[PDB]
């Protein structure tokens, strides 16, 4: 694979615990207003200029593919007339030129050396480190080009409150002022720095990176609210738009005007799906407009678009490699399986700590978690008689299964012994005297879990509100999952492979579902 | 030659006649101030820019001389750090930034396309072509560097009223957005210009100077403010250093860093000493800085630098040509002695009206300028018996030394037939009996004229006041051609043409001190 997926999963969890650390410093007030406005100054006006300045004179100019560049940003202006051009068909006049703006260039730039350099870069290190260069190409020849537009958007609305006096004169940030600088030294120097000032240059630069993170972090706490009336309804369109639309804009416009270029086109939706920057996010706060809508698009962009990127990352690669398929399939379920864990850990200490035993169903949800815990407790057992212990394991998926369908009839009973019983303990007796869990042993493991599965979905068709929420979200990835089982049942295409990740991350995940329930 | 001075003269009447007819326009209201703020719209936003880009455009870079382009940015810089620096040293700390910014950029901002293009394309349309470029070379580079600078200078005096905020912020005009955006496209095109706008530029652009010239007429009543008390002295003093030691300035530091590059010096010279620029003028009412000094400096700008810039232009050809230096002579001789008669017809009348002929030395001062008035309509015989006319005349020249004595005989009245008289009659008889008015015959007329000059300064050294006033400047003019009569009956060595110079401006020109008289 051109990108190191096998460094993909680490690189992620790295930068995440960045940003996490970041969030957690927020909300325990372990950094001061102070010294936080400090970093703030230590970035913006020192380090952003810094690394900026650094990789731009670095930056080579002997061979800049204009195809793939040029193909990029027509394909983000792309997005911005047809956002722009819809909600001025939609929005009312009023706030029509103010939501043709701000949300076209919400749903558009992309928080570059947040995430992605430092992904897109352990991913391409030794591969194509070109794409190093293209990740600062983009980006400033975007806020160039494209922001002026719904800069002057945004004039339009501050006129509703002169072409040349203010929608020209004031449409017309340090990055693009240091951008542009770093290219005429570029040009003034041999693309060259002095030692002098370029042992600073990376020292302050390079601590950048992570403390950007930092800073995100510190600027997500409290920035969520309740907007369901008609925000996050368009909340995530936008979110979709970008996120998923936008690569695959990008990834047909790069095919139709650039296997390298497969990659490269790989590469094309690797982009785009970056969450949404924070130069949008202070953009609005120039603009003091309805930063809530926005605020909350940069907690759910991040939020959504690392597990995104993650899975995409992986399909993406899935047709480029059927024993690689399945050591694939068995490392993506290995590692979504140690973060379930993570939401395992910190959903059974949050309904404990609740009092969640009560009579209702938030007691047959705490049943769910623990077996979703032993099912991730078991998953760490898979890469370093060892499936003899595997046995209970595979129990408790299966038990992950028959809890859920006893909390289909405890739901039904909210509109009207089992639950340890465990029918899939008869299961287990099928295993012992009748590579994955799946591989258990020939075809009898899937089917009498194909059976087991069916007989919770149909028991399924047949706080505790939010708890039947989350016994429809699951039975979702119950029809998901048996929709694989009766597949390779029935016959054993380049459709199975991407339905048996879907079941992973489902089988392999749903403890975040019930981690927000 | 290589500025061709046969034309200078001829080119400085046609801009003095636009600029006059746009000062009288001004005068006699026949322009309405709708049209008036029309035209100068016309200019600034249409014509201006027109005439930037079409000429920026064609501006050649196959050759650019950095040795007088960069000589003439250093002087002029040269220019701006003296004299902040001295006004720093003397102005108080309150108007002193003020005072080392608008005052600088109003002794170094030259109107290069208002008089001189004009002037210098006349002089060089065949010799030099590249003195067409550099005056659109030097003027752009200036605006952007040293502008800059006595801006910024004012922004810490809206400080006295945040480096970043304001001092640089909003420290850095159509003419260098049009004048860098036309290097922009003759970079993109080869230096040339598709005909369907060039015909248009062609027609806006070439209709400027004129109509520039009309606007500045416009511009210059109602300006000058009686400002006597520090500020004229002031004033005089920027005059001096923008119109004399400014063009020393660049004359030496050309010789320094560039018999054509005399010339080249000559022309370095003939730079500077052009009157201030209206773009001084705009920015002194942005910042509404006492604008009457600045106002009076636009004026008696243009008004002392005319005389200067065709005297100037006469001087530093002398060298370069004995014959035709007593041609040369003639020729200024003649064409100041012209423009005389204008000042001499326009002095007769409003004597005339003013009612004069009072017994005070108004009637002897009426007397004065009617002898200088024959004396000039004597000289329009000069180029085209023919010297037995010329007797009156020469006998009128002799009667402008004698009047002024017995006027300064009247002056002495004022502190305790001769009029008429005219001993002068007396020195044709001499003329009769006994190429140029000292050429009339052998050394007897400049001894004739050498005692008769000197009997009257003798007299002189044994608003009547402003009579007096004018008796005193003309008996400078005494002195002057004095010294030449000594010196020429004494021995007839490039110092006796000079002061030839002097006293034909002198002896043709008075008409101008008493006109102000």
């Amino acid at each position: 694979p051109s990108m190191s997926i096998t460094r993909l999963f680490p690189a992620l969890l790295e930068c995440f615990g960045i940003v996490l650390c970041g969030a957690i410093a927020g909300r325990a007030n372990v950094i001061t207003s102070t010294q936080a406005k400090g970093l703030g100054n230590f970035v913006s006006r020192f380090a952003l200029p810094a690394l900026l300045f650094k990789n731009m004179v670095v930056l080579n100019f002997s061979n800049v593919d204009w195809s793939f560049l040029y193909s990029i940003l027509i394909a983000k202006a792309s997005v911005f007339f047809i956002v722009c051009v819809l909600t001025l068909l939609v929005a009312s006049p009023d706030s029509r030129f103010s939501k043709a703006g701000l949300f076209p260039i919400f749903a558009t730039q992309s928080n570059d050396f947040a995430l992605g350099y430092p992904i897109v870069e352990a991913l391409y290190q030794t591969t194509y480190p070109e794409y190093l260069q293209y990740i600062y190409l983009v980006a400033p020849i975007s806020l160039m080009m494209l922001n002026p537009i719904g800069f002057i958007f945004c004039e339009i609305q501050k006129w509703k409150d002169q072409n040349k006096i203010k929608i020209v004169g004031l449409g017309l940030n340090p990055i693009v002022f240091m951008v542009f600088i770093g290219i005429a030294f570029n040009f003034i120097l041999d693309r060259k720095v002095p030692v002098y000032v370029e042992n600073f240059l990376d020292g302050l630069g390079n601590s950048f990176s992570g403390s950007a993170l930092f800073y995100l972090g510190l600027t997500m706490v409290g920035k969520i609210k309740r907007l369901k009336k008609s925000a996050f309804v368009v909340l995530i369109l936008l979110i979709t738009a970008k996120l998923l639309v936008l690569p695959l804009l990008c990834r047909e416009m790069v095919e139709l005007l650039d296997v390298n270029h497969t990659s490269l086109s790989n590469y094309a939706f690797l982009y785009g799906v970056f969450p949404v920057a924070p130069g949008v996010a202070i953009f609005a706060t120039q603009f003091n407009m309805e930063v809530e809508i926005i605020t909350s698009g940069m907690v759910i962009s991040t939020f959504v678009s690392a597990p995104i990127m993650y899975v995409s990352a992986w399909l993406l690669t899935f047709p480029t490699m059927p024993k690689p398929l399945a050591y694939a399939i068995q490392n993506v379920s290995f590692d979504i399986s140690i973060v379930s864990l993570i939401s395992l850990i910190w959903s059974l200490a949050i309904l404990l700590l609740s009092k969640k035993y009560k009579q209702l169903p938030h007691m047959l949800t705490t049943n769910l978690l623990i077996a979703q815990s032993i099912v991730c407790a078991g998953m760490m057992i898979w890469n370093f008689g060892q499936i003899l212990v595997f046995v209970l394991l595979y129990s408790s998926l299966y038990s992950t299964y028959l809890w859920t369908g006893l909390l289909a009839i405890s739901l039904f009973l909210l509109k009207k012994i089992s639950g340890w019983g465990i029918p899939a303990l008869l299961v287990g007796v099928l295993l012992i005297t009748g590579i994955d869990s799946a591989f258990f042993y020939g075809k009898e493991q899937m089917i009498t879990t194909a059976v087991t599965l069916f007989c919770s979905i149909l028991i399924a068709g047949i706080q505790l509100t939010r708890h039947v929420l989350l016994c429809l979200l699951l039975i979702i990835g119950l029809f998901a999952n048996l929709s694989s089982c009766l597949w390779w049942l029935f016959n054993q295409g380049r459709l199975y492979v991407e339905l048996q990740f879907f079941c992973a991350v489902f089988n392999f995940g749903q403890g975040f579902i019930s981690f927000g329930i």
